[PDB]
């Protein structure tokens, strides 16, 4: 059973996650495992009444829920389910938020027997005494069949102040042995996140994110499958020749200085009037790639029964993922809306 009730934040998000586990065709026991894992990772946030304000006005989601879901679609396959969480959200300030986040990661490392050495190497860069925003630590769990998840950690290059974003990023890459990786990154307006794959992965990466305030379709294809990426840009943007977007650049070896993965993240919630339009664009991309567009509709209804045209931001992002030696993947990011539905434009 669950100690959580539907009036508590943890009750709403574990109910959402359980329904999503069924879309992802996870069995009863893996579902129970991951539902409990989500509640544990939230700490005291799980038990917080939804009637109270969000403890932290977090960047993780627009309404400041410390949870976001995502579905990774491969051609011909049922989608893989992942969840992003902020373990330290129910903390009083950013320093304590980070401490609780690292504590949660250490607990996961103990339970699933993986090392935190690589993350440990970076602690002074990303967890200084008086940290700057906008966040301290997020964790993403890939909810794999079998109950042992894939673990990723997200860190803030601006932790030591905005003026040291590139200094921090570059020092982190050097410490990890990726001394040529920075040179492979495109021009950018921000370096909002650095992510690390923890534990078991066929090729664990460091992932560097770049914000582009005014990206064109041509630039997106250049930074990437040029044609695939430009087509995806137009499809999600509804194209108006530049849009806000993020690129992610994945490095899985320290030898060449070349990335092994590229992702274009399009914030479709910023481009459309309501989630009816965003679902339409996501469904069309999935369908055209031979992916499981029916499962997208089932996932949206698993999260919320509201009509899609009654708000915007349920479909937060649609992303096109290229990884050398794998088929393209499309990821749809889906909001919890535990605190607010953003009204349609
Ligand atoms: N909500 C934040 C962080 C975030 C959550 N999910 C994401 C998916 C892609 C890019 C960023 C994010 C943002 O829009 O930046
Ligand atoms: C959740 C955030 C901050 C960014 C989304 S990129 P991701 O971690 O979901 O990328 P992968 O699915 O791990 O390739």
């Amino acid at each position: 059973g669950s100690h959580l009730e539907p009036t508590q934040l943890g009750g709403l998000v574990t109910d959402q996650l359980a329904r999503l586990c069924d879309v992802a065709r996870l069995d009863r026991t893996d579902t129970e495992t991951y539902v409990q894992t989500l509640a544990t990772s939230l700490g005291t946030a799980a038990e917080r009444s939804l009637a109270l304000p969000p403890t932290t006005a977090t960047l993780l989601s627009d309404d400041h829920t410390p949870v976001e879901y995502s579905l990774a679609f491969l051609p011909g396959a049922t989608p893989a389910l992942r969840v992003l969480v902020e373990p330290g959200w129910d903390s009083g300030d950013l320093a304590e938020n980070g401490r609780a986040g690292l504590r949660a990661i250490r607990a996961m490392a103990d339970r699933w027997n993986f090392s935190t050495d690589q993350l440990d190497l970076l602690e002074d860069l990303f967890f200084p005494v008086a940290p700057a925003g906008p966040f301290a630590l997020w964790c993403a769990l890939e909810l794999r069949p079998g109950g042992v998840p894939g673990v990723k950690v997200y860190l803030n290059p601006a932790a030591r102040g905005r003026d040291r974003r590139a200094e921090t990023l570059r020092e982190a890459l050097d410490r990890l042995g990726h001394r040529q990786a920075f040179a492979a990154l495109p021009p950018a307006d921000d370096y909002p996140f650095l992510a690390l794959d923890l534990g078991e992965w066929a090729a664990p990466r460091v992932k560097v994110y770049c914000t582009h305030e005014s990206l064109s379709a041509q630039e997106a294809g250049e930074y990437s499958g040029r044609d695939q990426t430009t087509d995806f840009f137009h499809a999600v943007a509804g194209t108006p020749s530049t849009r806000r977007a993020l690129t992610c650049h994945s490095f899985t070896d320290t030898v060449t200085g070349r990335p092994s993965g590229f992702t274009l993240h399009m914030p479709v919630r910023s481009y459309v009037e309501h989630d009816g339009r965003a679902r339409d664009r996501a469904a069309d991309v999935l369908r055209r790639y031979g992916m499981d567009n029916d499962a997208l509709d089932r996932a949206l209804a698993a999260v919320t029964p509201r009509p899609l045209d009654d708000g915007v931001g349920l479909v937060a992002y649609v992303a096109l993922v290229h990884q050398l030696g794998r088929d393209p993947r499309v990821t749809v990011y889906v909001s919890s809306e535990a605190y607010a539905v953003q009204p349609p434009r």
